[PDB]
């Protein structure tokens, strides 16, 4: 469900804390930035 | 070279474009988008190091 996915994203993304609140938009912003960071880590 | 900030609508749009398993045209729910995002992050993480 939605809140399980958001919690998992906080666990997986190392720029987000886990147990203090973060806006869901700022969560997804960090997710986008982290996905780009990992894609670049592999390929130019 | 993107450092753009997105709102909620923009975030879900950008995630559909970033995540290769998400169709940019299909009628996917927000929870479905996040489920694909989670599995994709995990795959990327597993490809980083050994």
């Amino acid at each position: 469900d939605m809140n399980g996915c958001y919690s998992r994203l906080k666990e997986l993304v190392p720029t987000l804390p886990q147990n203090r609140k973060v806006s869901k938009v700022e969560i997804l912003q960090h997710v986008i930035d982290y996905i780009r960071d990992l894609q670049l880590e592999l390929n130019s």
